């Protein structure tokens, strides 16, 4: 499913993210435009072996089974197939687990490069929560 953007941030805020971890609701929503353009089935190949999967590209070396990252976690405890799902659920709750664990969303890339120090505020305006 490609969502639209403020269809995203209702989504995002019904499943706990709106300033979860003190992250506003429009940094979660700049993280998967830069991440996934938005789309809940988007995989990338990372240059270690391992795929980040869904709207969060969240990565088989820690997060999800794959069945082909040799040597790595499932610390969301899930298939990484779980990640694709129009539903975004098992997406919300693995980075819920992600952002909690130290780093915070410096996690993702795009984010940090992308979002992190913007006007993220901009990403929910207009939005009927
Ligand atoms: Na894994
Ligand atoms: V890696």
């Amino acid at each position: 499913k490609v969502f639209g953007r403020c269809e995203l941030a209702a989504a995002m805020k019904r499943h706990g993210l709106d300033n979860y971890r003190g992250y506003s609701l429009g940094n979660w929503v700049c993280a998967a435009k830069f991440e996934s353009n938005f789309n809940t089935q988007a995989t990338n190949r990372n240059t270690d072996g391992s795929t980040d999967y869904g709207i969060l590209q969240i990565n088989s070396r820690w997060w999800c089974n794959d069945g082909r990252t040799p040597g790595s976690r499932n610390l969301c405890n899930i298939p990484c197939s779980a990640l694709l799902s129009s539903d975004i659920t098992a997406s919300v709750n693995c980075a819920k687990k992600i952002v909690s664990d130290g780093n915070g969303m410096n996690a993702w890339v795009a984010w940090r490069n992308r979002c992190k120090g913007t006007d993220v505020q901009a990403w929910i305006r207009g939005c009927r929560l």
